[PDB]
């Protein structure tokens, strides 16, 4: 985790991507009258982000040879899918935060109801934007395609299963596949169909997203108890130690996936594993 | 007089074949799908998955078809109403004289099925129709059932009802009835081969239904219709509504026509 252009690059690229997708978010959410709908969902919306889902599926859409362009509204939908588990998350009943990101909560700025309420209006504000936008810019089939993967990203055998689980190694590994790999895999399969990418690419890619997911999982954990006097963790079920080199092994996974892509397009998804990584 | 019988049997007949679709839609075998299924397989009656196959019936599909759009728009009102259970907002610890889901398996298992039934009703639509129509309208299909769900539909319409008259009850209606009736009878002549002419005439039709449900049910119970414009008005209402959806169904053959001619009138005549 040593060289520094390609940090530098990609540092720039993650703050041009996120001001386009907060761009995009903003319009997809219109401030139109009735402003009581409109506001509870915009609220968690458009508050600050890293946006590396929708970072994630820019980036895959490019790799594959596509624009940004086509790939933005499959990108703010999963935004908007991972914003809408972040209000639920929140919520007195599961984690009950008073706070992200520094900021209140959902619930805490416009009450519970409004809260459960914006979360379902996000999960279909997803699908209809995705579907309305894309349906344009792609053929049919693959439309048809993206909306069955998002669809699954989200259920029993994606973020949902996972959610409800998080409340030996095979478990963490479960929870960790399921709350955070299912969407970034569907972030980064929404990019190679957007950008008319062959079968074999989002296989690769759906790989390389679940690599990208479970070692963001890990590095969260390490950093924990490397910055944390308090601090189930992979570092108390098979040590710190190990744990970096789960890490290590897994970026490494990463970046094999991307193997025989163009260099430059390739680019700020191996930058995007090193960024993780440390 | 007889021909209400007949829808009577009718209802319970598509109601039956819904359970069955409805079950098999949720496979029990597991690794979640228990607090859903809990809500899901309650029992109702259905109406708006019997809607959407009344509906390809008309327009000249079929019953199995039609089966996973009417299935996807009862997984959402069954999301809608396990929310609604909810402490936060109507707090019932009854449905149908058994506990809510929030009762059973707890107020964040509750919050997460409802999430799931929203994802399922889109993957299981999908994937199950794409299937048996041509893509533009399993496109097109998406793109109505996601936008009966939010801020241009249900989910408008629960916020807002949180919350002089008839602007906004007519607003509330047309959200939190309407928009998904509307959503099981336009997914019913998209999934039957119907036309775009078609689809506007029984939108309509769906509308004037869920309105008159609501006008009906207030003018039975003596925020409301009556309080706003009157018992006389609310009368004149009612009835030009169940005209207007008998109008919608104009130039389809009588026999087809039976069960939503038959529906509007159960929902006047209760």
């Amino acid at each position: 985790c040593n060289d520094h252009n390609s940090a530098f690059d990609f540092k720039l690229y993650m703050i041009r991507k996120a001001e386009s997708v907060n761009a995009a978010l903003d319009v997809s959410v219109p401030l139109r009258e009735p402003l009581t709908v409109q506001e509870a969902v915009r609220y968690s919306l458009l508050a600050g982000g890293k946006r590396v889902r929708p970072l994630l599926c820019i980036a895959v859409c490019e790799l594959v040879g596509g624009d940004e362009a086509t790939a933005m509204s499959a990108a703010c939908a999963v935004e908007m899918i991972h914003t809408s588990s972040l209000i639920h998350d929140d919520l007195p009943c599961m984690d009950n935060a008073d706070l992200r990101r520094g900021k209140p909560t959902n619930h805490k700025v416009y009450g519970e109801d409004m809260a459960v309420l914006a979360g379902d209006a996000l999960l279909a504000l997803a699908f209809e934007h995705m579907t309305v936008v894309s349906s344009g810019l792609v053929a049919p089939e693959r439309m048809i395609r993206a909306v069955v993967e998002l669809a699954r990203a989200i259920g029993t055998t994606g973020l949902v299963a996972g959610q409800m689980i998080d409340l030996g190694l095979e478990h963490l590994e479960f929870i960790h596949l399921h709350k955070t790999a299912a969407l970034l895999e569907a972030a980064a399969v929404l990019g190679v169909i957007m950008g008319g990418g062959t079968e074999e690419e989002i296989e690769k890619l759906r790989k390389y997203a679940r690599c990208i997911g479970l070692l963001f999982q890990v590095v969260d954990d390490i950093l924990d108890v490397t910055k944390s006097t308090e601090e189930l963790t992979y570092p108390r079920l098979i040590g710190l130690e190990r744990s970096k080199e789960v890490a290590e092994k897994l970026r490494r996974e990463a970046e094999e996936q991307l193997l025989g892509f163009d260099p430059s397009k390739a680019a700020p998804l191996v930058a995007l594993a090193s960024y993780i990584a440390c």
